């Protein structure tokens, strides 16, 4: 008997899950890294074409398993009839956002695997955590995140120049829109793509406590307050060609140290290297190296 303990209470299996279905971001990729094809999982709705729907290291290895790829057609939020259509005996959601009342409507499905506190709040290790426990792997699960931390460390190792130069950076994760600078997002430490920097060798800068109590998995802030971030040596962005000349000219967000620096990693917006910032065990695999040098890059550029 498998019991889980989480934000909305308890989940129980009566036995190990034949059938498993997934939802939201990066569950998907935890199962088929412990050789289980979902039955159903989430359409990727960033990183690839819609047309496509699934990231390159997900589609690989579905392949690699003999399987195909059934994905619910939920881009605007959870499909309910096609959960049910996958007739799960899991539902895979350590990592995602659902609310109280997504919570019980999926629970009349399958048993849910929900995450531990808030929406959209599980670093990568947590969310392996929780799903292997609710696959009754939880062995395997500790397995797999020694292999993952090898597999981040034999990266580093390989490279010490890289490693030596974002070492100990201070760094942020922000998304900002590029035709309204006048407020931008920074994500909290407790949100998986900025705390796989720390992963990296990178700390937070002090200032990122000042939103240790912010609810959400990020926080909007007004350019009028951007000095407030001029104590991260790095900035991690979403963009594009035009992404950091824009910033640099912007008369409030190029006042920025790291942005007047030039100390700026722009992830291609809407490309896999985008999507893997909220990393998975198969996403690591496949993008470390090149996201490595993009970090690299632009820890160059801090002074
Ligand atoms: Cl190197």
């Amino acid at each position: 008997k498998i019991v889980l303990d989480h934000a909305f209470g308890q989940t129980i299996l009566d036995k190990k899950p034949e059938r498993v279905a997934t939802i939201a971001w990066g569950n998907h990729d935890v199962a088929l890294a412990l050789g289980i094809v979902p039955v159903g999982f989430s359409k990727a709705n960033y990183g690839v074409s819609a047309d496509k729907g699934v990231l390159p290291w997900t589609e690989e290895k579905i392949k690699e398993l003999n399987g195909k790829a059934n994905l619910f057609d939920d881009l605007d939020g959870l499909n309910f009839e096609a959960i049910s259509n996958s007739k799960p005996d899991v539902i895979l959601a350590g990592y995602s956002g659902i609310t109280k009342e997504d919570y019980d409507t999926l629970s009349k499905i399958a048993p849910v695997a929900a995450y531990k506190s808030k929406p959209w709040q599980t670093l990568w290790r947590d969310m392996i955590k929780i799903d292997s426990k609710a696959l009754g792997m939880e062995k395997e699960g500790d397995e797999l995140i020694k292999n993952t931390e090898a597999r981040i460390s034999k990266e580093l190792e390989k490279h010490p120049e890289i490693k030596g130069k974002i070492k100990g950076k201070k760094v942020l994760f922000t998304m900002i829109n590029a035709a309204d600078t006048s407020k931008f997002w920074i994500y909290t430490s407790k949100d998986p793509r900025a705390n796989y920097l720390t992963d990296l060798g990178l700390v937070f800068p002090e200032s990122l406590k000042e939103f240790e109590s912010e609810d959400s998995f990020a926080k909007e802030i007004s350019a009028e307050e951007a000095n407030k971030i001029n104590d991260a040596d790095v900035i991690i962005t979403y963009g594009d060609d035009k992404t950091l000349e824009a910033l640099q000219k912007d008369p409030l967000l190029g006042k920025i140290n790291a942005i007047k620096n030039g100390a700026v990693a722009v992830i291609p917006d809407n490309t896999p290297l985008a999507a893997s910032c909220t990393p998975t065990p198969l996403s690591i695999n496949y993008t470390i190296e090149e996201y490595l040098n993009l970090l690299g890059n632009a820890c160059k550029n801090a002074k």
